[PDB]
């Protein structure tokens, strides 16, 4: 049981040194093409690079490159594009990848601004009547409408590519309330969040894997995906002691590095699994639950 193993970790106090094992085992291939001298003003932390043989490569013929990875998770059968914060210079190429993927959603983890500092540029519209147009992809990006509540807000976009003049609605999530190398306010806001994303059918099969990021694209946003594999695992199969989560990370690990920062952000993915379980294990009404608990409305 992971409740038990919690308990056990709780305890002995040592998610540090659980957390730095998984740091040990992780893990470690070749990000070629993220360090190429070309590549240097498409990534916002040196030290953060998608591997070469996960990352998303863009359809054009200049450039392929963007700070972004693919997280097959074959045994969940689910997919997710984690990515960094968009640059100044990389939102076009970040809606391209967007159109390219087939995603229907965008997970934003992060605030535009944290601790003072820019954490990711503007690359959505905030007004209707200012659309927004990403000369260098062709791209046209119309905000439709949003749904504003206490700690997270989602917006109906419109993307549309200039040169088909084809539309797509993509669907954007944004944590508000999450700060940057840190954990949500409890696993009910954070459950409330993720299954509202669920709904939308933005990580549905039917769709391109949904995109995920906060700034570095590695600690809320492993995060984020982590609780949803496990909880997907678990609903597979209707057998919770059968997942193991640090296995489940690790594997994730394979497809992108750092996934979950800090030893906090894994106690609270411990937290919102275990805590998820309850509906997954057939308690329907733990959902209206959390929604409360996570008073989201204003």
């Amino acid at each position: 049981e992971m409740e038990k193993e919690f308990e056990q970790i709780d305890k002995s106090g040592s998610w540090a040194a659980i957390y730095q094992d998984i740091r040990h085992e992780a893990s470690d291939f070749p990000c070629r093409v993220a360090k190429l001298p070309k590549n240097k003003n498409r990534n916002r932390y040196r030290d953060v690079s998608p591997f070469d043989h996960s990352r998303i490569k863009l359809h054009q013929e200049d450039n392929d490159y963007i700070n972004a990875s693919l997280i097959k998770m074959e045994e969940a059968q689910r997919s997710y594009i984690l990515t960094q914060g968009p640059l100044p210079n990389t939102c076009g190429h970040f809606w391209e990848m967007v159109w390219e993927q087939k995603s229907r959603g965008v997970v934003m983890l992060n605030r535009v601004m944290e601790k003072g500092s820019l954490k990711c540029a503007q690359y959505w519209p905030q007004k209707e009547e200012k659309e927004m147009i990403f000369e260098d992809t062709n791209l046209k990006l119309t905000l439709i409408s949003e749904d504003i509540k206490s700690y997270y807000t989602v917006r109906q976009l419109e993307l549309e590519n200039l040169t088909t003049q084809e539309t797509r609605e993509i669907l954007h999530f944004h944590y508000t309330t999450w700060p940057d190398f840190g954990v949500p306010e409890s696993p009910a806001s954070f459950l409330n969040f993720l299954f509202k994303v669920r709904e939308s059918g933005s990580l549905s099969p039917e769709h391109g894997p949904v995109v995920v990021h906060c700034s570095a694209g590695i600690g809320r946003s492993g995060t984020f995906c982590l609780a949803d594999t496990c909880l997907l695992l678990m609903d597979k199969r209707k057998d919770p002691s059968s997942v193991d989560i640090k296995k489940v990370l690790l594997e994730m690990r394979k497809f992108r590095m750092g996934l979950i920062q800090t030893a906090d952000q894994l106690r609270f993915s411990y937290l919102a699994v275990i805590e998820g379980a309850k509906f997954i294990m057939g308690d329907s009404s733990v959902q209206d639950q959390w929604k409360e608990l996570s008073h989201e409305d204003l």
